[PDB]
């Protein structure tokens, strides 16, 4: 009953629309549509501001609010916004449905008024074992991002 | 001490950055820089939804938790978001700072990831006299519009 | 053989790549894929300007220097941007690809640093009986542009 | 001119006679429909052939239902602008009994809000007398006789 | 409140009736009466294609959208259509409520314009350990099949 | 992507070669190079059947898997061998580019082992009113013609 969306955007041909259903105080589904990707797997990830003033750059670090390293989605010991890899057909296009706990629409750890982001390289998942696993998971730099907003039904 | 930002775009040159900072649960600051704008008063306006999946089209109607009509940021009988005009120079700037109660960054009535628009024309204040003037003022179209998001501090 | 690019962005979910390629003095292939739009035919023009300063305005009217009404891309009546609708399926994807020969990518009517922009509205190909027929085919507003660059092979 | 996905469908057509056919549907992205129907074992001549709302088959053919009629009009021919959306005219059987025919049509999409996916087509008895012919029937059936052979729309590959 | 049917037919005395009510966007609630059966557990079944065009073996391999191997309505492991075993009585007659939530009546999933089948011997569910196992369940043979198809309320 | 070749021979020193390109469920792209041709406008067709043991009278009328009359590449109630005209310049050379929907090189409507006609008139499109003129178009005789075969990479 409440429901979000994100305009992605960037200064390349990788652009897209990410939407968020949420019921109850229970699971988001996040459905996932995005183009001009690098055929293969990216890292997708909630950051933490929904800051656009700097580019891409300003969204900030993965969305964090237990302090905790990053992972990947299934494992207890992630970044709430690590929603690990979305992975770009042939034709540079990945269309995914994503259900994560982390992440809700309502409550102390709302990500409305948030941002997501699209990455340049695979999600490692917090086993490089890289310098950057530990936090980014090496997804490289940032293809878009947008603001998630409030949007009927 | 909460903040939020929007960047406001659109179809035009016309942009802009809006910050927003508020006390507890005080008043809200905002401060509004845009360019691009033809020289005058225009329509300066928080909108319902942080959609714009169709521009600044889909962010809906003017905010307003109370159901009331349009009017002017002082009046009793106005839209939360009605923040009436703002007025650019003659190098299209349109550069001010307003206080206003009706739009907190926290409760039932947040206006987190919901919107900004700059628009068209000068706001009537709903006392123009015109067909438009109870729900729009009659602040014409979208020059620009942004999502509002969190941000640090 | 030459070849150009155009990246299409605007204020809204649609966004695309048009690709175009030409040998010597032969016709121009262009391979146009848009998301983001509603289902349905749109307008899809080569516009006098590469020129976003003012968004897609400043692109200008349809290139045209032949100096002739719009028509359809069949039609001798025609401008030489005029290349007809483009249709979205129910997802809102657009994919079409299109072979004229008055967008050359050399000569004295090259179309490099010029522009293409989708339109809200269906082209009536200068046939609807509308005042707006002879000139844009009603069409409506620009969704989205980009500029007409020169790209390797 | 335009890229295209292919979407697909298919009604095997049985019946308590020897009429059966075959009847399939192809239609990309979401223009219009493309249907090759061959059905054996018919009356030479003239028989209504239409897509009725229900896959519907646990009481014989007529649990299909009415002819799919999705803008609430009344029976007319497919070139009629009077139409139900299943109204596909007739389709004709020669002497070996064999009617074979291909028809494109646009109010038979295999998905959107008005998808047949699901829903049947059915041979019939008689001749369609189209939104004509002046019978109390002429303007919901065509009186177009009973139901010889039906079948569910169902997807097929590719 | 979305309802389905699908009439079971075949080459032997197997005929039934399957029925399907699906309300919100959740489980589904299916009927099964069959007769003619074997007396003991069958495998049922819901297939890919509604296609009899060659019988019962034109509807396909079991429902597979999650690209996952053979296994129980219970596992988390299994195909969409796994749903598992329905025992004949002494009378040939199978009678059974059975509820799942992998077999939607609407979306990306709808099995609409799918099939049934029952099968010749009992589903060892995948973990029983044979060359098709992991594949069909070694169900055996197709003994009745049919389209699901739309109905009324 | 497959690729097909029609080598274009007949009655008189008219002769040409026709290249053809389709990528996935794609259009097909068809590069027409005829010479000997008399300056002007000439029907160019995608005939049913790529049988020559007559000639090009063998070739049969233009490929139809629709149960359509004759017209225009771009209004269809066409043929899907309807591929409109080719222009000859002064020294009687045609070199187009075409890109249709019609005449896929696979699939059930695969125009592979069918034949291209090039002919003595121009094609009326449908629009005489000529008694041919909704089955072949005036389009004339045919002056050459080539079996549609694979060709490499
Ligand atoms: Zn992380
Ligand atoms: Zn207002
Ligand atoms: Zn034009
Ligand atoms: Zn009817
Ligand atoms: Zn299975
Ligand atoms: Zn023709």
């Amino acid at each position: 009953k409440k429901k979000a969306v994100a305009v992605l955007k960037g200064n390349s041909a990788v652009e897209g629309v990410v939407t968020l259903t949420q019921e109850e105080d229970g699971p988001t589904t996040v459905n996932v549509r995005i183009t001009g990707l690098t055929p293969g797997p990216h890292g997708f990830h909630l950051h933490e501001f929904g800051d656009t003033t700097n580019g891409c750059i300003s969204t900030g670090p993965h969305f964090n609010p237990k302090g905790l390293t990053h992972g990947a989605p299934e494992d207890e010991i992630r970044h709430a916004g690590d929603l690990g890899n979305i992975v770009a057909n042939a034709d540079g296009v990945a269309e995914v449905t994503i259900v994560d706990n982390q992440i809700p629409l309502t409550g102390p750890n709302a990500v409305v008024g948030r941002a997501f982001v699209v990455h340049e390289l695979e999600d490692d998942l917090g086993k490089g074992g890289h310098e950057l696993s530990l936090s980014t998971g090496n997804a490289g730099g940032r293809l878009a991002c947008g603001v998630i907003g409030l949007t009927p039904t």
